[PDB]
């Protein structure tokens, strides 16, 4: 009845109202290479970290699965300090990014001493039941990603550590799929390994628009998510239009106890500050945290979507996911 | 007429007998991620890390250049803790690992904004003019690697800001190459953007048993490295004795001012702790940083490479390169 927060244990029961995904802190792996230029200002990252927290906290938020993956920034003693200023719920993950966005020369190196798929379980059952570091923190979902067209050998490993960790835990799994693809390989992947359909979410499903390819995935019977709202603009990436018509269309066909939204938001980046060009600028100025409620919500409701509807996806549908 | 070390600046003239490439530390990108079955044992660190430079002072070295990769672990404080404890001098880099072992996520994201290359080369500026984080300390050569068979477009990136660094600052440029391929390409790349042929190590030469590829190389007046030596079974790798077959075809030739020496040791591993294969651990037993001593030189000898030549590279050739 309790699911670990970078607070400790926390009963299902009290969530509430969850974000399946956002980050306060996240980095592409190789930011730490460039800590000269790109130096972590930790008090400045404390206050929009805060901010971000309070302005999920104006629309209701109680809690927040924050997934950032261990090669990624992931910093549970940063997260410890936000949600005790805040009082938020953060839930932390343990995973890897994706071949593409991540630093597989790690584990592709355990590959030839023939333990990485076990290392990683053994990653994973620790950071899942003892601690992450020193830092008494244990995650509360294990992450895991695929590539564009694939699910790669090297992400495998992960997947099968996943699923044998979650046998073991009964920990939830949250997973990524690149630009709308693998999410019935996942669903199938995982299940053919033993996990269970009802604590896992397929992510960045609205990274695809035909609700065919969504009710392959949720025949499954996992869960789903819509979790990227407010991005837009990556040169033929879906828009939030074309994610609500994807959205009404599964919704209106009875599939709202398997769908959560989020938009995945990264309020504090790791490295050296950037600025998106005037053409990608204007395209994801709706990327922030309040994006949901003031923008795509009241867009839902407007096409007659009822409240007990967006309350089965924003509460009910996360308390059913950490517990069962 | 100084170079930088992990100290502050030292006198060209009084760097001695130098191993070009060793690392007292070492992670393969992603061992961050690995942290909590993986951690730092620090004082345990410096001690391998001290031993192993006393190994080396009691040969006569005084100088090594670690060119561990920013995003390889790469640790200048550690650095200078040796240093301090050994009085041998420690000279550091700035660069990123090559794409097949590096973490190019990070970059590849900048490149999407434009400014990529000029924020790699406002890296290298700083982190040899003005400090690495806020350490103090400065780097005294710019790390640059290339992939099997390929110098992509990310690791252009980084060639092209190393010539424009090396142009400004007159700072050693010292390459890796990945399996004996691309050491021409890298030389005629850096020399076709300004770079000095007489501050480039175009290195892992040993990598090819090819003369004829090391004389192609060699015309291009920059310095090749043998340093490897001891690393045998693990990447496609060649041997030792093929190591000297091919060094001894060079010195006969006179290419003795252009050649120099190092085992590319890993005394201090990051992440998880492992032991290699049976294969491998076997064919690996002589790689530590004695082996050039207690077993190559005294082979190159009773081969009747004179004492003149060995000097010349572990001391002249350093000096050499370093000094303008
Ligand atoms: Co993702
Ligand atoms: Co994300
Ligand atoms: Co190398
Ligand atoms: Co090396």
């Amino acid at each position: 009845k309790t699911v670990e927060t970078v607070l400790g244990p926390v009963p299902v029961e009290q969530l509430g109202k969850t974000l399946i995904h956002e980050h306060f802190l996240f980095g592409y792996p190789g930011f730490q290479g460039d800590v000269t230029r790109g130096t972590f200002r930790e008090d400045e990252a404390l206050r929009v970290a805060v901010e971000a927290a309070e302005k999920m906290k104006r629309h209701g938020i109680q809690t927040v699965v924050d997934p950032t993956p261990n090669d990624c920034g992931r910093n549970p003693a940063f997260l410890r300090r936000v949600a005790e200023e805040t009082g938020l719920n953060i839930i932390c993950a343990t995973g890897y990014y994706y071949e593409g966005e991540g630093a597989p020369p790690y584990f592709q190196f355990r590959r030839l001493l023939g333990t990485a798929e076990d290392d990683i379980y053994d990653m994973f059952m620790a950071e899942l039941t003892e601690g992450i570091a020193d830092t008494g923190i244990k995650a509360g979902v294990i992450k895991l990603a695929s590539s564009k067209g694939r699910i790669t050998e090297y992400e495998k490993m992960f997947f099968r550590a996943a699923a044998r960790a979650q046998k073991e835990t009964g920990a939830v799994i949250i997973t990524h799929t690149q630009e709308g693809t693998m999410g019935p390989e996942q669903a199938a992947y995982l299940l053919e390994h033993g996990a269970d359909p009802k604590k896992i979410v397929i992510g960045h499903m609205c990274g695809n628009t035909d609700p065919d390819y969504h009710r392959k995935t949720l025949a499954y019977g996992v869960y789903i998510a819509f979790d990227r709202f407010g991005i837009q603009g990556m040169v033929g990436a879906p828009t939030d239009e074309e994610r609500v018509r994807t959205l009404l269309a599964l919704l209106r066909d009875g599939y709202e106890k398997q769908i959560m939204l989020s938009h995945d938001t990264v309020n504090v980046w790791l490295g050296r500050p950037f600025t998106l060009p005037e053409p990608f600028a204007e395209m994801m100025k709706n990327w922030h945290v309040e994006h949901l409620f003031v923008n795509i919500i009241p867009a839902l409701k407007n096409e007659g979507i009822r409240d007990e509807v967006l309350e089965q996806m924003f509460i009910g549908n996360p308390a059913a996911l950490f517990s069962a």
